DNA sequence: AAAACTATGCATGCTCTACTGCTTCTGATCTAGTCGACC
């Protein structure tokens, strides 16, 4: 039902969205409808961190989610708790969580660089993107893993 | 010369086809607000 509603919103159709929501309402209880509303809004407020959920799911799941950024692969590969992954590293056509930068104090900057020469670069204002190229197959991914390939 | 039959013009009713006014449906435009994702 959620897939139908999302695709149908993407297709510029509202009568079908109304039908799907009506079916969900008619075939749900008050608590189920409340939870469904929370998932639609994309907030649950469970009080438990996503990192905790991933850790309980498998020993090495946060790293795999960072490298891949797709709940399907993490859920599929990490099924048997005993069986782990030998080596996890960036792979083609799979979004990876970008590496960010933290505030720095000009006074102790040299100390933060272990008293060694460093690189100074200009700050760029705009979107953060990553490009995957294999032959003439191109994929573009945004900061959080959304696919912007259609635009570019 | 008188009576009977028939012709034609007009009255009456009915039915059918333009034209004007009122009400309601549809389309096009504008204005206001909502949702996505990022920073
Ligand atoms: N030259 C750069 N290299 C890597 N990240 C950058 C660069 N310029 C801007 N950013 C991004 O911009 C963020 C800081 O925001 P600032 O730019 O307003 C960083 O955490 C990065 O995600």
């Amino acid at each position: 039902l959620l897939d139908s509603i999302a695709s149908n919103n993407s297709a510029k159709r509202k009568d079908l969205i109304k039908k799907s929501l009506l079916q969900l309402i008619t075939q749900s209880s008050a608590l189920e409808q409340k939870w469904l509303i929370r998932m639609i809004i994309k907030d649950l407020k469970l009080g438990v961190s996503q990192q905790t959920i991933f850790s309980v799911f498998h020993n090495d799941a946060a790293e795999l989610h960072n490298v891949t950024t797709d709940l399907e692969k993490v859920c599929r590969q990490l099924h048997d708790p005993s069986v782990g992954l030998s080596d996890i590293s960036i792979t083609l056509f799979s979004a990876f969580k970008p590496m960010l930068a933290a505030i720095a104090d000009i006074e102790h900057i040299e100390k933060d660089m272990k008293h060694q020469s460093f690189y100074i670069e200009t700050k760029l204002d705009g979107e953060r993107m990553q490009m995957h190229k294999d032959g003439d197959v191109y994929k573009y991914f945004s900061r959080n893993g959304y696919n912007y390939t259609d635009q570019f």
